[PDB]
């Protein structure tokens, strides 16, 4: 499913993402936008290390979810990567919360550093009623 901007913002708010571990909702929105364009079925194979990024938050199979085909894999969030390709994003949100519980925080996603960090991110939740 491809979320509409404000529809996603309200959904994330309801799922307790606003301010989770110091991360504002506008920041989670900026991340989802650049990672998948708000698309839950987005997948990306990293040929270089044989891992795959899954879903709206592009969660990696080497550390956060299990897909069986990733060498040297571990399961920190303990989910099946399949759960991250559903229309219902409850599991993707639970996984994203787990990722940021490590000291790296939101910086775990390189795309966040390149397109969100130190920028005006208000535009992502403006007019959404959150």
């Amino acid at each position: 499913k491809v979320f509409e901007r404000c529809e996603l913002a309200r959904t994330l708010k309801r799922l307790g993402m606003d301010g989770y571990r110091g991360i504002s909702l506008a920041n989670w929105m900026c991340l989802a936008k650049w990672e998948s364009g708000y698309n839950t079925r987005a997948t990306n194979y990293n040929a270089g290390d044989r891992s795959t990024d899954y879903g709206i938050f592009q969660i990696n199979s080497r550390y956060w979810c299990n897909d069986g085909k990733t060498p040297g894999a571990v399961n920190a969030a303990h989910l099946s990567c399949s759960a991250l390709l559903q229309d219902n994003i409850a599991d993707a949100v639970a996984a994203a919360k787990r990722v940021v519980r490590d000291p790296q925080g939101v910086r775990a996603w390189v795309a966040w550093r390149n397109r969100c960090q130190n920028r005006d991110v208000r535009q992502y939740v403006q007019g959404c009623g959150v």
